[PDB]
C-alpha cells in the first residue's frame, strides 16, 4: 500500500496473510474455514496466517494454519488475469474472535464512486522498495470503467474495476495481491494487478468479487 496509513492492529480482521516461508500475499476470511485471495498468488505450501499485525513478531493473536485444499477458478486466465481468484480451505477452523474474523461476501455489485478499504503488507514506494511489517491501510474510491480505460489503456474485462486515484500517489502495490477490498462492509474487491504503483492514470485493478459469489457459494457447499 503507497500512500495509505498504519490500520492498527487487528482493526482488520478478516485480513490474512499467505506464507510460504514468508509473507506473499493477503487473503480475506469469509468464514471459519475458507479464505478468498487472487488466482495469481496460487503456489504449493501455503500456510495462512490469522490474526496478524506485524507480520514479522508474535504479538500474542495470531492464528496460524495450513491450507488443505487451494481451488484456482476454473476460468483463471494468467496472461489476461481474469477471473483471478482463488479459495483456500484451512485444514482446521480457525477459532473466530474479535480479532480473526470473517468479512461478509456481497449480494450485489458496487458502483462507481462508492468508498472501499484496501489494505496489505505490500511495497509502500510508488518508487523503489520498502515492505511494511504492520498492516497498511487505504481509502479509495471505485471508478467508473470508462473513465479508468481511458485513462491508463489498461485492458480489463467485467471481471475486473478499477478503484485508486488518477492523479496518483494513492494505490496498492506488489505484495498487496489477493488482500481484501472492502466496500460498505462486504468483499467486494480481491487486489488483482496495475503497472507499478501509484503512478498517475494507472490506478488498481481489482477482482471484481460480486461476479463470483454463486461459484464462492457452491463451492465452499460441495467441498
Ligand atoms: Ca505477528
Amino acid at each position: 500500500i503507497v500512500g495509505g496509513y498504519t490500520c492498527g492492529a487487528n482493526t482488520v480482521p478478516y485480513q490474512v496473510s499467505l506464507n510460504s516461508g514468508y509473507h506473499f500475499c493477503g487473503g480475506s476470511l469469509i468464514n471459519s474455514q475458507w479464505v478468498v485471495s487472487a488466482a495469481h498468488c496460487y503456489k504449493s505450501g501455503i500456510q495462512v496466517r490469522l490474526g496478524e499485525d506485524n507480520i514479522n513478531v508474535v504479538e500474542g493473536n495470531e492464528q496460524f494454519i495450513s491450507a488443505s485444499k487451494s481451488i484456482v477458478h476454473p476460468s483463471y486466465n494468467s496472461e489476461t488475469y481474469n477471473n483471478d481468484i482463488m479459495l483456500i480451505k484451512l485444514k482446521s477452523a480457525a477459532s473466530l474472535n474479535s480479532r480473526v474474523a470473517s468479512i461478509s461476501l456481497p449480494t450485489s455489485c458496487a458502483s462507481a464512486g462508492t468508498q472501499c478499504l484496501i489494505s496489505g503488507w505490500g511495497n509502500t514506494k510508488s518508487s523503489g522498495t520498502s515492505y511494511p511489517d504492520v498492516l497498511k491501510c487505504l481509502k479509495a474510491p471505485i471508478l467508473s470503467d470508462s473513465s479508468c480505460k481511458s485513462a491508463s489503456s489498461f485492458i480489463i474485462t467485467s471481471n475486473m474495476f478499477c478503484a485508486g486515484y488518477l492523479e496518483g500517489g494513492k494505490d496498492a502495490c506488489q505484495g498487496d495481491s489477493g488482500g481484501p477490498v472492502v466496500c460498505s462492509g462486504k468483499l467486494q474487491g480481491i487486489v488483482s494487478w496495475g503497472e507499478g504503483c501509484a503512478q498517475k492514470n494507472k490506478p488498481g485493478i481489482y477482482t471484481k468479487v460480486c461476479n463470483y459469489v454463486s461459484w464462492i457459494k457452491q463451492t465452499i457447499a460441495s467441498n
